[PDB]
């Protein structure tokens, strides 16, 4: 029999392990020859695995690299201009990799060039609320200062935008052991903790979903007309550089000016965490100087696209995608996901060789340049947007399979909640103490839902990964699943460092590759069901439940301002009405879906299921973010990684007590309530009888 069990049983932990090892021996930085060679290898193997067609789709996009002969570094400089302390030029390479070439040194991708010299201000995590505290409460002025911020809590691009808007002239990012060193575990190579010389690479763009900075809206193909650099999307205006905590200690230890305002501003280093500006009395004339010489360069990137043509509905696409490019070895990010995809393709191909085909078409993708701003997935979706929005059933992401070994973590559209519950009840838990129990049971025990007993936590989709264009721009139902850590006893310390290797995973995270296998079963099982179930496995009623929860939430934010709501007649009545209607219509649609031999009624109904996520797209986009078009979910304006619900209303309400023209500010709240109520009602109406 060719069924989901046959698919799942064919997956092997040992294969995943072999693929991970194969993908992590050399760096695969976007735009480099090594990553093109890997793309060609994957294309060749997916063909031998049995896919119908496997092509490379290439684009020429803006990337960023350090200058090999003019290294980036930061100094403390004395009044004579002697550089008395220099940060490191590279991370000490791990055992047995000290002779590996082409390890990119730590840098912040897309930093402009410069050599700004100034007094430091310490800004905690450089969050919106951290800058509010400095500027509003502490009266500290960042204008013309070099800001030093600890990584953590929010996407680093948002930190840089926040620093830039505060008037900073440069930003130094560092990893504090409070956020990247778990008490009682040793530093790599003896444990999974970050050494003091370890440094997190990463881009600092604010693209808001645009893709390649030079071609927003359109694929960066051979004849593309590119913006000039000055009009490019999302580039920072000030130099930025990341350092480890050995170097951070040397920069912070001399800091003077005001004390930290409270303990939430103190990390774990033996320094006072003074905010500044500048250094204490004896060192008051020393300054900090950055030296950044990285260059932005249009560079070719390559996605691998594999197709397994559907037997019955070949014009319906279920997509499994994850990136291939890495900062260095990519032992977790992304190759622990890419090895899983590879094994999933292998299993589907085994079934195909025996005469099986899925009902719908399955597309498999190995995306390039994800680390430089989701560039590969976004350009390809821009090229294929018409096919995707008329034919795209679902997108399942497949980046890092593990960031811990504790329990499952799922982020998805509500349309997939029932699918995920049902699938995980049929899978075996890999956890110690749950042998013979279902993954649903272990997951539910370890990560209970905050609102429903006997159910697991499932989070919103945020952003910062390759599902963004499919979900937030095009409105295709999207999901992701990975193994995670237990937050309450404690993402991973060695993220984006040279120390993230095959050995890290094999020694400290998943020696038996059983968590990888469980993740392969969840991702692959989701894809199987989406591509094969007669009726698409989406339950519209789960969207109705969450819509009410988000409506309650946004109403409760607004209700902190009862006087203004009276003055400006701010009512949420239309939004609750739309949600009530969605609930009623979804319930009726569900009855018909179960009560309807008619392939036209079925496909009509499958089309209503597929276009339901699509109905939440507003073609005008959110304010000043034209590529975030989903009205229910957008990446938080303060942290790209986090999802925000009813983002247009949320952002209109945010910090509203500070706006100088309240009439105008509350008018825009009302406008966003109208947009949201209308979109919910329009989405509901796509589920009504069609004529
Ligand atoms: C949720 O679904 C319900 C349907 O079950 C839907 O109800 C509709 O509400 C609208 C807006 O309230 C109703 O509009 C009315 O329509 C009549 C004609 O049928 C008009 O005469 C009304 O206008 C008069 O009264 C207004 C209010 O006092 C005045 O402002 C106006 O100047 C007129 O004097 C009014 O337009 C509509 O009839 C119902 N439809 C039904 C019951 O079928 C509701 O709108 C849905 N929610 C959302 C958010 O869409
Ligand atoms: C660091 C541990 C990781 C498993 C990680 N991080 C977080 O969950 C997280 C949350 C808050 C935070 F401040 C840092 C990390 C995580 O999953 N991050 C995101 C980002 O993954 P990626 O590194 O592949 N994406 C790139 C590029 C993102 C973009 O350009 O939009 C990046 O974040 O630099 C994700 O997987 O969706
Ligand atoms: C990763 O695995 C691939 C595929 O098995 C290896 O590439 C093959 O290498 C052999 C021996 O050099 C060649 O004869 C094949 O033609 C290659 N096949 C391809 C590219 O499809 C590759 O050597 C492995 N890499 C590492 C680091 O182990
Ligand atoms: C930090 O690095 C800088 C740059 O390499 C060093 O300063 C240079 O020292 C050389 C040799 O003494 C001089 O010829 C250059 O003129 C200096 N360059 C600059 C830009 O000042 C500096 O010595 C290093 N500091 C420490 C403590 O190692
Ligand atoms: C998840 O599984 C449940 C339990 O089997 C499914 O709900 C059943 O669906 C069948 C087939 O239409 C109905 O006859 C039953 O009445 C349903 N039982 C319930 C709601 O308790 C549900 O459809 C599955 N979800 C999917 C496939 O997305
Ligand atoms: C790198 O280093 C120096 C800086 O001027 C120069 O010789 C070379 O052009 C630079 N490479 C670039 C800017 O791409
Ligand atoms: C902060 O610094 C500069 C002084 O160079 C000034 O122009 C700016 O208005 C100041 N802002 C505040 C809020 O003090
Ligand atoms: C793996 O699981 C064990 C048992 O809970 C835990 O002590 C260890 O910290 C885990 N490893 C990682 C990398 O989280
Ligand atoms: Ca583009
Ligand atoms: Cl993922
Ligand atoms: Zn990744
Ligand atoms: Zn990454």
């Amino acid at each position: 029999k060719h069924n989901m069990k046959a698919f799942l049983d064919e997956l092997k932990a040992e294969n995943i392990k072999k693929f991970l090892y194969n993908f992590t021996q050399i760096p695969h930085l976007a735009g480099t020859e090594q990553n093109f060679q890997l793309a060609k290898q994957i294309q060749s193997q997916w063909k031998e695995f049995g896919l119908d067609s496997v092509e490379l789709a290439h684009y020429d996009v803006l990337l960023s690299y350090p200058n090999k002969t003019h290294p980036n570094y930061i100094s403390i400089i004395n009044e004579d201009g002697n550089e008395i302390f220099n940060t490191s030029l590279f991370e000490p390479p791990p055992p047995g990799y000290e002779n590996v070439s082409d390890i990119v040194p730590p840098f912040s991708a897309f930093s402009p060039q410069g050599m700004p010299e100034g007094d430091l201000v310490y800004v905690n995590y450089a969050r919106t609320e951290d800058f509010f505290k400095l500027e509003r409460d502490m009266k500290i002025n960042c204008s013309g200062k070099i800001v030093i911020a600890r990584y953590g809590k929010v996407f680093r691009g948002n930190k840089v935008k926040n620093a830039q808007l505060a008037g900073a002239k440069g930003v130094i990012l560092y990893s504090d052991p409070a956020d990247y060193f778990a008490p009682g575990v040793k530093s790599y190579p003896d444990g999974w903790n970050l050494p003091g010389g370890g440094v997190q690479r990463g881009n600092i763009l604010n693209l808001n979903g645009a893709g390649d900075p030079l071609t927003p809206g359109y694929p960066a193909n051979e004849y593309a007309y590119r913006r000039g650099i000055a009009e490019a999307v999302g580039l920072p205006s000030i130099p930025v550089h990341p350092i480890g905590y050995y170097d951070a200690q040397k920069l912070l230890e001399k800091m003077g000016g005001s004390a930290p305002p409270d303990s939430s501003w103190r990390g774990s280093l033996k320094v006072p965490y003074n905010v500044g500006p500048g250094f204490t009395g004896n060192f008051s004339t020393q300054k900090v100087k950055m030296h950044i010489h990285s260059t932005n360069e249009v560079t070719r990137i390559y996605n691998v696209i594999g197709t397994l043509r559907g037997a019955v509905e070949p014009d319906r696409y279920v997509i499994l995608g994850g990136h291939r490019d890495s900062w260095v070895f990519g032992g977790i990010d992304p190759q622990s996901g890419a090895a899983v995809v590879h094994e999933i393709v292998r299993s589907f191909g085994t079934l195909k060789k025996e005469g099986w085909r899925p009902r719908r078409t399955i597309l498999f993708a190995s995306w390039d340049a994800e680390e430089f701003g989701l560039l590969g997935s976004t350009e390809w979706a821009e090229e294929n947007s018409r096919l995707l929005q008329e034919r795209g059933v679902a997108y399942i992401n497949a980046d890092s399979s593990i960031e811990g070994n504790y329990t499952l973590r799922v982020d998805c559209t509500p349309l997939m909640y029932s699918l995920v519950h049902n699938l995980t009840k049929e899978l075996k838990s890999p956890d110690e103490g749950f042998e013979g129990k279902s993954l649903y049971e272990s997951w539910t025990k370890k990560s209970p839902s905050p609102e429903f007993s006997g159910m697991p936590r499932i989070s919103k989709l945020g952003s910062g990964n390759d599902f963004e264009v499919f979900f937030q721009r095009l409105g295709i139902a999207s999901g992701r699943a990975r193994y995670t850590k237990n937050w309450e006893t404690n993402g991973y310390p060695l993220y984006h460092s040279v120390y993230e290797t095959y050995e890290l995973v094999e020694k400290f995270y998943d020696p038996m590759f059983k968590y990888h296998l469980t993740v392969a079963q969840v991702r692959g099982g989701m894809v199987f069901e989406l591509a094969n179930s007669i009726v698409l496995p989406f339950d519209c009623r789960d969207y109705a439940v969450v819509l009410r929860k988000y409506a309650d939430k946004i109403y409760s934010i607004s209700m902190k301002h009862p006087q203004e709501m009276k003055t400006y007649s701010v009512s949420f009545d239309s939004l609750f009405s739309a949600v009530k209607n969605f609930t009623e219509i979804a319930s009726k649609f569900s009855e018909r879906l179960q009560d309807f031999s008619n392939p036209i009624v079925l496909r009509m109904m499958n089309d209503q299921l597929m276009f339901l996520e699509r109905a939440f797209i507003d073609p005008l986009g959110l304010p000043d973010r034209p590529f975030y078009r989903h009205v229910i979910y957008a990446p938080s304006s303060h942290n790209k990684y986090a999802g925000e619900s009813f983002p247009g209303i949320y952002d209109a309400l945010f910090d509203i007590e500070s706006k100088v023209d309240p009439s105008k500010a509350w008018g825009e709240v009302k406008r966003q309530i109208y947009v949201a109520a209308f979109t919910v009602q329009a989405a509901a109406e796509t589920l009504s009888e069609v004529a």
